[PDB]
Parts: structure tokens; sequence; C-alpha cells
């Protein structure tokens, strides 16, 4: 191989217990989440990984995960860049609700379509809703028309990949060692891209929280292989938790 | 006023107990240091401070302090920029030694000159020494000739101010709310600049660890006033601790 890229999904948040749709809601890591980040950092150290540049989203839980990892590596001084383009998928008007409140409000049929679809977004937020991204000043540098009121996975993939093209790939091609600390659906977008997954396969992909995913890439950034770091049992446990 | 700039010095490191000269040595914060950062963040939150951009050094202890502060503010997503120009003063061949080892090795006279001088650096590191910055890959983007083998305070000031000019001041002038999390001597450089301190006064300036220092600035970035945040007693205790080191 020529290059290594490391991807990591943040751990449990304060809303995973009640199983709320999170999306762009800026919720904090839980203490379990914090501990998962510590272990992901210890794992990277044990395996000899170090980095020159780090990327994350504009959401706290990803950034806190990244900071904990870099601290464990003794690399809290490296260049860090953040972008909305690595944000979790926007879940529209589902944000803040549990699955049963969602069924009750939008109906069993529409909820079944939304869960199984690649390209049908859930009900959108109105711009007047307090949850809408336009009301958060961290997004004021982004034209309002491009801030999502909702996303299907297809929308998420379409706004992730340009960041891969313009920033992440650029750094890899300059020989920098990159880590990306992001979210389930934004990492799904990247895995779909690298391994040319079908819509069906990306919808069933369950990326384990807190386990580094390493891609080995050739001179042209085609994947040679990938693998999660650490023991098969830790990975299985984390993968079942994401499924269930 | 027109603008507010916030400066903060990191808290205790793992070498402050034994009182070792640290400089560019990349030592970690102690648990007391971590706690000082937590309190500095809680203090800023209590007082309604928020930020658009943050600056720090290339040293872990400053960056860890900054990350802790931003986490307490719920602002771990903001833009952060790091530069060697905000590094602590380089202490040359004193790095890793205590005061008595330094006296014994270099003598009482030279140690007295070094402590009182603005412009006489301590004994320099050879490029072959393991402590020399050229051996650390975090500095590989900097021409070797500009990486210090030692610094006097005058050298430190001379390499801090350009970062103020090119980056920090630029952001302040664009209306961004800036925080700088750095070190004793790099902040001394900035205080010397803002308040036009004499060489004597900057040498006696004790910036307390972990207490935010706020400058109110006019349209042209001239200081109107400054103040530390929080209770007089926390400040006094922190200032006496710095006098002690």
């Amino acid at each position: 191989f020529m290059y290594k890229l490391v991807l990591v999904r943040h751990g449990e948040s304060e809303w995973n217990k009640e199983n709320l749709f999170t999306g762009w809601t800026d919720v904090k890591l839980s203490d379990k989440g914090i501990d998962e980040a510590v272990e992901a950092g210890l794992l990277l150290k044990q395996e000899g990984y170090s980095f020159d540049i780090a990327f994350s989203s504009l959401l706290s839980r990803a950034n806190d995960t990244l900071n904990i990892i870099l601290r464990e590596l003794g690399q809290s001084y490296i260049s860090v860049k953040k972008t909305w383009r690595l944000n979790e998928r926007h879940y529209g008007a589902l944000q803040g609700l549990n699955k049963s409140e969602t069924a009750a409000k939008y109906g069993e049929d529409k909820v079944l379509i939304w869960r199984r679809s690649y390209d049908v977004p859930p009900m959108s937020l109105d711009e007047s809703d307090d949850r809408h991204p336009i009301k958060d000043p961290r997004y004021k540098h982004i034209p309002k028309r491009e801030l999502p009121s909702t996303e299907c996975l297809k929308d998420t993939v379409a706004r992730v990949i340009p960041y891969w093209t313009d920033e992440i790939a650029k750094e890899v091609l300059e020989g920098k060692k990159v880590i990306v600390a992001a979210h389930g659906n934004s990492l799904r977008a990247l895995v779909k891209y690298f391994d040319n997954l079908s819509e069906e396969d990306v919808l069933k992909l369950n990326i384990p929280t807190g386990i580094p995913l390493v891609y080995e890439l050739d001179k042209d950034l085609n994947p040679i292989k990938h693998y999660y770091l650490g023991d098969e049992s830790k990975i299985k446990k984390a993968m079942e938790s994401v499924a269930s």
C-alpha cells in the first residue's frame, strides 16, 4: 500500500439511552461515550498510529471524541479542521423524538418508508422551528439554502463527498496521515464511496462506535483493504450495539 | 470599547512540582492543571463569554487547556489554530534541570545574569542534543535556522508579535471573538506589547495560571483596559504561586 486513512465514529451520546433521533442536535457524549473515545485512543497508540491532520464535524460529540483520542496519543497539537459536511445525517422533524412518538405523529407507513429509503427524506423542519440549523450561529457562514431542513441518506452522501474531494483526499495525497472523527451516516457515506456499495448495502452497514476503521489506499486512493483495529469480540459487541 | 480579546495561561504541568525548567519540553498538564482549565472554562461560561476562533501553541499543555475550556463552554466545534510562535520561551540547555543543578553546572554568576536579563539567553542546546527542536517532527515546516537553541525574553517577544500582527489581530479586526491559550512568557510578550511595558516591568510581570485575562480594545486595537476574571482571592493565590515558581 501507499497510504493509510483512519476513520472513527464517536461513542454513545446522552440521547442513545432513550433512543432519540439525534441528527444535528448538538448533544453531549455520555460517560460511556467518553470511555469509548479513551479506548479508541489507547488502541491507536498500542498499534503505533500517529497523525499529521485531523478532521471532524461541527458537532460537539465528534469533536470531544477527537480531542480525547489525540490527547491519548500525545498529539493534541496537530492541525484540526472542522466542517458541517461531516455532520451526522439531518433527521428533520424527527429530531428529539423517540420511535413511538414518531409512529404516532407521522404514522406507521411513512415511518417504514423513511427507515428503508435511501432517497426519501423524513418530514422537514420549518425555518421557524427552534431546531432548524439556520438558528444556530455556528452555521452562519453557509448559505441558508444549503442548510438542510431534513436529509435522506442520499442527500448526506452528496454533501460529504465534496469534502473528501477538496480536503481529506488532498491531504492524503500530500502524504499526511489523516484521521477523521465523525458520525454514523457521514462515515457510511465515505465507506459507500470507497467500496462502491449499493444503496442496499450502505443501508445495512452498521459502523461500530469507537473502533478505528483503517483504509489502506494505493497511489490513486483506490482502497486495497480495510480493517477495524482491536479484538474481534470488542468489534462484535460494538456492532451488535449499533444494530440493537 | 469595540473589541474584547481573552488570554489564558495554562495551569500546572507535571514538572511544576519539582520546579524543572520546561520551555519547549512537551510535558503534560497535572491533574491540578486539568482542574484549573475546568475552572477557567466555568468562569468564562458564568460571565457570558463565547468565542469564534481560538489560538494556541504547538505544546500539548496549552492545547489541552484550550480544549477543556471550550468543552466547558459547549464550543468544542470552533476554529482552532496552532503555532510555534505562541510556544513558551525556550530555556535552552536548562530544559529538564532544577535550579540547583543549573547553578552547579553553569555557576551562580551566569544563573543570576540569565534570570535578570531581557536580552542574554541561557546556554544553548547543541543540534545533537535530544532536546533540540529540530529533532521533533512537529516543527519540520519551520526553517531550521529559525528554530531556537535557546531564547532570552527578547527573542521570545520578537517571534510572538508577528503572529499577533498576521493572525490574531486580523481576526479581531474582522469582528471575531478570540481566545488565546498559551504560556507564561508568550503571554508576557503580548502584555508587554499591549501596555508598552519596560524591560524591567515585563521581567517582574507574574501572569496567574488558569485565570482569563480580558483586554478591551478600541477600533484600532489600542487597549482601553484589561482585567482578570473571577474572585480577588483566586487571583491572589494564583499570582503568589507564580511568584513562587
